[PDB]
């Protein structure tokens, strides 16, 4: 059961189509139009169903061509109000009609960030970008919000003239507003059946540029350069996940730079993967992300998760695939480094919830959670430990890329739980199941903390990292002189990043350590994103005052949750700067996306 949704479940009716008719009003901050869901009956003598919504305002559903009874329930929470609709007629199973809802969203919508001009690029034009992973595709329109349910969708989108409208489909045309010539309509389709977390929508002043054969990079003007250059590897990258996966099958692979206030690093929209503009570090060094959202268009687009309990079947294999990509373009010895990495995220992740915490869990109960609470690097990290192990217990690398491809092939266009992959991967392996039967299941699935075996890990490239960070932690003032910019001479940036990670592992470090780091490694300098977070919390941890402004200003000038929610932790644990952190968070709260706007509040426990 789907213990995050409201609506009917898919064992009584399933939405086959949406057809969306919408338009964006700025200065109401709301989307208003229809939403036409063709419904599939799957019991006998259907006569009502129930879907899911959230701040929304119904005007009322229209079924062969008259106004149909409906209900709102009460509120429960996160998870939004329930909508029952009395249909005219009793259904049969199989049977198909299409049920018809006017409707408009709240300003608030969860859903939603809408921008001022003076909070983009251009200063010009506001801004509209929608984020409906995972449950938030309620708070923009009725449906039934579970990804156990897939259907193909329509929408013609009216903005005005002078904005662009894309979604997660493939564009469909673009034509001047019948009713409204300061309006444009832009059409869009997607044919291949998708759970409704990827329905993605952005409004703005937007540009694109080719970049590959089936590739444009979209943003506003000012960064539409830059991310082409960042991104030029995208199509080098497709044609090694259509190596690991298989067809790509959803015709294009857009990418869209958002603004930076965008919650997350890439979110994979079908047609349209949308991306922080803090993966502008001017080298392509954060490609790794890029890697991830394609890996997505098999491993969680095609292949899905049948309730949010099951969510590392998405990410776990995800995590995989971006691996073995970025394998491929740099080596075995690289992908070793990166999954060594990622152990030490999932090392980190369980040393903050607590060994015993249930999120620590791979399978996860999401009863009464909000998913955005639960969200963290344990299903991509946890779930990729798993993939690893097993991969070293099968034969290699070679053997289990097999049993991924075999696995996207059987489940595609479908939405699975683990007990359906554990299945898969032992009749995949039928003749190794006396080494299957080794895995100890209950713990590496249902069990909290780290998983019970760490698999084997080359560790050349992570080697430089370890002895540096080693050098610093056990320093003592005499020392501090021996450190100098040579140090980091023969460190790909990549591995700078290991450094500080293994360094802030072991922090706080003294003050006149960091001092002295700053005096001959100058990290004050590094524009890249992922280094600067690190060395700011390095920074902060360790009570270094002269970091609260740098420290600050990442954290409100950028909104990239992974960088965002521990600058401002650590900023509000350091006494020097807590009441600048709550004073700084109470100020942006109304300018910051909803749901980083709730976790912030929540972190810092303001309310
Ligand atoms: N797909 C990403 C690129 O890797 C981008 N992304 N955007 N939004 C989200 C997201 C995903 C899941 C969420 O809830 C859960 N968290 C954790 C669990 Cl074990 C189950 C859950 F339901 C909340 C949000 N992920
Ligand atoms: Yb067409
Ligand atoms: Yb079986
Ligand atoms: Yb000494
Ligand atoms: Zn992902």
């Amino acid at each position: 059961v789907d213990t995050c949704s409201l609506a009917s479940p898919a064992s009584v009716c399933r939405t086959k189509h949406l057809h969306l008719r919408c338009s964006v009003d700025f200065t109401r901050r709301t989307l208003t139009g229809t939403a036409a869901l063709t419904v599939q009956s799957q019991e006998d003598n259907l006569r009502s169903l129930v879907l899911d919504t959230k701040d929304l305002t119904i005007e009322k559903v229209v079924i062969n061509g008259q106004e149909v009874k409906y209900a709102l329930g009460e509120r429960q929470s996160y998870k939004g109000s329930p909508m029952e609709i009395s249909l005219p007629i009793a259904l049969s199973k199989n049977q198909e009609i299409v049920i018809e809802i006017s409707f408009e969203t709240s300003p608030k919508s969860s859903a939603l960030q809408w921008l001022t001009p003076e909070q983009t690029s251009g200063k010009e034009h506001p801004y509209l970008f929608s984020q409906c992973q995972a449950i938030h595709c309620r708070a923009i329109l009725p449906c039934q919000d579970t990804p156990s349910v897939k259907l193909t969708y329509t929408a013609e989108v009216s903005v005005p003239k002078e904005l662009v409208a894309l979604m997660s489909a493939i564009r469909d045309g673009e034509t001047p507003d019948p009713e409204d010539p300061s309006r444009k309509i832009y059409k869009f389709i997607q044919k291949v059946p998708i759970p409704c977390y990827l329905i993605a929508l952005v409004v703005g002043a937007l540009e694109s540029r080719q970049i590959g054969p089936r590739t444009l990079v979209w943003s506003e003007k000012e960064q539409v350069e830059k991310s082409a250059y960042e991104f030029s590897e995208t199509e080098s990258m497709l044609k090694i996940a259509e190596d690991l996966g298989g067809p790509y099958v959803w015709g294009q692979y857009d990418l869209l730079v958002l603004p930076p206030s965008f919650p997350y690093g890439g979110m994979e929209n079908p047609c349209l993967t949308f991306v922080t503009p803090t993966l502008l570090a001017g080298d392509k060094s954060l490609s790794n992300v890029i890697a991830h959202e394609i890996s997505h268009s098999w491993t969680g687009n095609l292949v899905t998760n049948k309730t949010w309990d099951h969510f590392w079947l998405n990410e776990g294999h995800t995590v995989y695939l971006e691996r073995h990509i970025c394998g491929r373009l740099f080596g075995e010895k690289f992908r070793h480094f990166n999954a060594l990495g990622g152990w030490g995220e999932l090392q980190n992740s369980v040393k903050t919830f607590g060994e015993t915490h249930p999120f620590t869990k791979l399978v996860v109960d999401l009863t009464d959670i909000d998913p955005d609470v639960a969200y963290s690097s344990v299903p991509y990290e946890k779930g990729f430990a798993l993939l690893f192990y097993l991969e070293q217990l099968l034969g290699g690398p070679e053997i289990f890329l097999g049993f991924l491809k075999a696995y996207v092939e059987k489940f595609s266009y479908k939405s699975i739980t683990t007990d359906d992959w554990k299945d898969f991967l032992y009749s995949y392996f039928k003749d190794k199941v006396d080494v299957l039967n080794q895995v100890d299941w209950n713990a590496w699935l249902y069990s909290p903390g780290l998983p019970p075996i760490k698999p084997n890990y080359d560790m050349t490239l992570t080697n430089a990292c370890i002895a540096l960070s080693q050098r610093w932690i056990t320093a003592k003032e005499d020392d501090l002189n021996s450190f100098n910019a040579t140090d980091l001479k023969d460190l790909s940036s990549h591995q700078l990043n290991e450094f500080l990670a293994q360094t802030l592992q072991r922090a706080p470090l003294p003050l006149g350590h960091i001092k002295r780091m700053q005096e001959v490694y100058n990290f004050n300098a590094i524009n890249n994103s992922e280094i600067r977070f690190r060395w700011l919390r390095l920074c902060i941890q360790s009570k270094w005052e002269d970091a609260i402004p740098l420290a600050l200003k990442m954290a409100t000038e950028q909104g990239r949750m992974k960088f965002t929610r521990p600058l401002f932790k650590d900023l509000a644990a350091f006494d020097k700067s807590h009441d600048q952190a709550v004073r700084t968070y109470q100020e942006h709260k109304a300018s910051m996306h909803p749901v980083t706007a709730m976790l912030v509040g929540k972190d810092l426990k303001v309310d």
